[PDB]
């Protein structure tokens, strides 16, 4: 994987654009007369996390699915992984490639960035943001509310750092898998441990995981302040989540309490916010139940002002 | 936040999205565009005495960086990357042409930031006026850290003025400054009343430098390795105290030598001028000299003719 020559074929053509520091890879679907839709993957996911759902969304949207920096065919940038750098790359992407206002939809950390764009993009760039099971608060080191990253997804990111290493400099996949299987963190059960590293992980810069676990990725983007600054309608979907009865760990993206405060803050900013709890859905609904995801996204987007 | 004073160039503001950025414009768009970045604690009008000279030959934009002047104060969001992307947006939304960027001190850091990290084609060239490469980092690759240079002053901005002037203990700041063991404290204003520039300054800037958060995600050795335009480095007064080892000045000879080396190994044009008797803010305290440095160097840039009309 530190070859950066490990890529495979996909169903939609891919194109790259120079944003200045990062060269961003992306795939396009749908017809350009339809409203623009920017799709942001989960951490460890390339644009083609959205490949099964892109055909469905192609019926109604002009779809751009991107590799975020440090993922896929987009530039890996050591020591530069922050929500602000991720977000400003996407501001540049809209300005250089799309050149229209977008609906932005993001899963997990991509949902953090969907909110980031609502608050901090260039004026007019963002019509609305869909935050698909975004770990508001629970992906911070010291959140204003609820479980920290250390008490939720952190243990997996720690193992990415310790065994895969920055830019796959260590690459001990077998040691990662044996450490993951031996971990006493119940949340580890939500992460794949196949016999060989899966394609999405070979495209992933594990310094992402370091930055989340060490609390550097969002040091300059406290979530309570970010959510208070959003400027567009927001849709929050909230998928599976439980509190482990033996460790107290959060299993899922964010707890009910965290979701309640996220809504409250957005509402206090005076922007439209809608919340949908889908407690039996998997974290990556856009991948594992694309028809349900597409319906949610399409139906909501139809309620947006023109 | 209503302590502003008049100035001899009209000021305007532009919404960048998060930051509303204040700036002063002078000159004709027929001449090359020039973006002026102040030092930390300096508003755009740090350049007000020299802009008349520069407006003879340049279309000048002098800006208030986020957390300074009339530009939005943004609690907890002070980083070189956020400062830098604001300026990327400013060029894209206001200037709409390639620019020469000239910055003093932290503004010089940001000029190099733009050279490396702006959108393609935005930056023609960067003038880094006594920029504290390495010396303004918490863990620099080379030489003094901020803790052995300007840090003690920023520490006192944090401790006595506070984030967004939330403490505001100017008297106690002055008293602590005078009592400081740091020889470098003599380089900072300690008047009996807070000066105008500092009333316009968000001291969380100082916190961010002292605590090593402002450039956590922008190590300077890597930044300098990624520059993509010609760079002019001016290096003004500096000495290293023989008793404490403190750096008095923006950067040491060792730090300037590595900065040059790194830029040159990026394969771009780099020029270095040592002005060991110049004050840190030469653009303010020796404006005629500074204007001649910038103008004469700009005239040697490729496409200087294309940018005249
Ligand atoms: C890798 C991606 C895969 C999801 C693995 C899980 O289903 C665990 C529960 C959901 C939380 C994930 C999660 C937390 C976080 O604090 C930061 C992140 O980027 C994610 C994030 O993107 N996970
Ligand atoms: C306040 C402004 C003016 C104070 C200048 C001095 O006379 C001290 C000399 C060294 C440079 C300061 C300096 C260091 C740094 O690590 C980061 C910075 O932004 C400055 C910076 O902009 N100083």
């Amino acid at each position: 994987p530190d070859s950066r020559n490990i890529f495979v074929s996909h169903r939609f053509p891919e194109r790259q654009v120079d944003l200045g520091e990062v060269v961003m890879n992306f795939a396009e679907a749908g017809s350009p007369d339809n409203p623009a839709l920017l799709l942001l993957p989960e951490q460890t996911g390339s644009w083609w996390s959205y490949e099964p759902v892109m055909g469905l969304l192609a019926e109604n949207f002009h779809v751009f699915a991107v590799d975020i920096r440090g993922q896929g065919r987009s530039t890996w940038t050591p020591r530069r992984y922050s929500l602000d750098n991720f977000g400003n790359d996407l501001v540049r992407f809209i300005a250089l490639v799309i050149k229209r206002p977008v609906v932005v939809a993001g899963n997990s950390s991509g949902g953090l960035l969907a909110a980031w764009l609502s608050a901090y993009a260039m004026p007019g760039q963002i019509r609305a943001a869909l935050c698909e099971d975004a770990p508001f608060f629970a992906s911070e080191l010291v959140p204003a509310y609820g479980h920290s990253v250390l008490q939720a997804a952190g243990p997996a990111f720690e193992l990415y750092r310790d065994f895969l290493g920055d830019q796959w400099s260590i690459g001990d996949w077998k040691g990662f898998v044996e450490a993951a299987k031996a971990s006493p963190a119940k949340a580890m059960q939500l992460f794949p441990t196949p016999d060989e590293a899966p394609q999405n992980l070979k495209e992933y810069d594990p310094e992402w995981g370091r930055a989340f676990f060490e609390g550097t990725v969002a040091l300059h983007c406290p979530h309570d302040r970010m959510l208070s600054q959003v400027k567009t309608p927001i849709l929050i979907t909230h998928h599976a989540r439980t509190i482990d009865p033996e460790t107290g760990e959060l299993l899922g993206a964010l707890s009910d309490l965290q979701a309640e405060h996220a809504q409250d803050i957005i509402r206090s900013a005076g922007v439209r916010v809608d919340y949908q709890s889908h407690p039996d859905a998997l974290h990556m609904m856009h991948l594992f139940d694309p028809a349900r995801y597409a319906e949610i996204l399409t139906s909501w987007s139809a309620t947006l002002p023109a």
